[PDB]
């Protein structure tokens, strides 16, 4: 199995109250759904990503990332967010991320297409 | 089909000489391989991502993102990059992105875990 | 007198244990020193920046930013960090930032020149 | 004098048509004005920043950064941009930057407070 396949798989919550449900595959795949508590979003959206399935054994975290395009059967916000971060295991497991949210824009507005932020996910709350 | 399924699917090159080979699915999926011309990387890596399969019809671009974890059969750089951006169609089609590259780190180096940059992909190298 | 001139001026600490000493001028200037608890840094470095001296009155925060170039009489890390963020007043006043740390690099390494992160500053600890 | 004091001082233009007028001081100071061709901006705004006044001699660029708060006598966009980057000298001198644009927001919208982008400045056009 991947080293943190079991630790990453499951339900995660971030500081905004969003819910990140993910399955880690033994080869590096991430698949799941994301539900945002904020923004132009309702219900669940497909996500897909990748993770390092053989991380360093020196106490380092486990690099990973995933993408949501904000289109589902309810809404289309013409945008996509990618989260890039690392998983840290243990009693208070965390996924610490930074993210890039790009909107489809006209060429005149493309300088302002992308927001950046940071989300921390925990297995509780 | 996704509105830009045909325009996104194929081989792309960025300004560093990296090669991004992608298939866009009608529902929003992106799958393919990435080969970086720079960094701790050799040969192809799996990528997965998502795109807006029903973008605005007002001349706006098409939001999308994808992830590579930098582990393959040759190397493991204990890191993952996510690209977030928009596809702009037409005779000089482009995918304009910004990206976040996170390494697995110890908690002491985690403040320095993530680089940020920008890549532009075209259909011609 | 800037609206938050009095609230911003003083000593601030972030989650890494770094110390940010700043004076806010009535026109929008920020001047002070920064001492980082981490990285290739020792003792204090000059900082300068700007803040919105007439913020919105609707409960919004106060936008601001500043720069440190990591050269002083002790060390030169050939890099500079800019923090961009907002000040939020009140009993638990905070400056919430994201930052970009760029190193001087060769053109071959320039794709990897810049790290991104987030710091939260408070008046205590 | 700073090593690139003479090369940095002067008028610069980015890809959007904005105009950056700056004086570099021998100790590391940057002072000047910024005029944006885009966004909620009119005429010139104060800027201040810092640069590495003793960069590496191995052909590396020169790290620097600066801030604009988007308030002047004409408009107040309740926001600030910081540019972080490096100066590269020579016949086609360039300042290559990434930037963070933070607006003052309510706490409910703070997740969306910050845009990120990249500007390249040249001495011509
Ligand atoms: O909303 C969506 C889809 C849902 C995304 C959820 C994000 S994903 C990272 C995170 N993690 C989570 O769990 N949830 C959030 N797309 C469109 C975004 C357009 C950006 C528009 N505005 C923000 C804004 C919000 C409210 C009122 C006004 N303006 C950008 C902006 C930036 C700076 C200054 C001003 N405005
Ligand atoms: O290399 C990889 C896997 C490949 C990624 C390729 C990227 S993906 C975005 C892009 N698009 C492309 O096509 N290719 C590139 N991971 C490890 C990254 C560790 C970062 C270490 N150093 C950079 C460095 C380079 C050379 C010598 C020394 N240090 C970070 C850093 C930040 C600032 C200052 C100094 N160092
Ligand atoms: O250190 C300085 C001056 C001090 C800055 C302090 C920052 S300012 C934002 C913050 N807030 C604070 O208060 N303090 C910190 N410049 C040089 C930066 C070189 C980056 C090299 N490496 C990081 C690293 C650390 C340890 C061992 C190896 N490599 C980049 C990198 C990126 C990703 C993956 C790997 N490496
Ligand atoms: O404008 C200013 C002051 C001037 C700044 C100039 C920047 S400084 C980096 C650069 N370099 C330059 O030279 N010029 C630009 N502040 C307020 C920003 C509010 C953001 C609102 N919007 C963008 C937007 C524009 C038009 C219509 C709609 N939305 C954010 C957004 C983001 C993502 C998706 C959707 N909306
Ligand atoms: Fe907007
Ligand atoms: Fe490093
Ligand atoms: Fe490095
Ligand atoms: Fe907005
Ligand atoms: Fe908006």
């Amino acid at each position: 199995m991947g080293r943190d396949e079991a630790g990453i798989t499951g339900t995660w919550y971030n500081q905004l109250g969003s819910t990140f449900i993910v399955t880690a595959g033994a080869d590096g795949a991430l698949t799941g759904t994301y539900e945002s508590a904020v923004g132009n979003a309702e219900s669940r959206y497909v996500l897909t990503g990748r993770y390092d399935s053989a991380p360093a054994t020196d106490g380092s975290g486990t690099a990973l990332g995933w993408t949501v395009a904000w289109k589902n059967n309810y809404r289309n916000a013409h945008s996509a967010t990618t989260w890039s971060g690392q998983y840290v295991g243990g009693a208070q497991a965390r996924i610490n991320t930074q993210w890039l949210l790009t909107s489809g824009t006209t060429e005149a507005n493309a300088w302002a297409s992308t927001e950046v932020g940071h989300d921390t996910f925990t297995k509780v709350k």
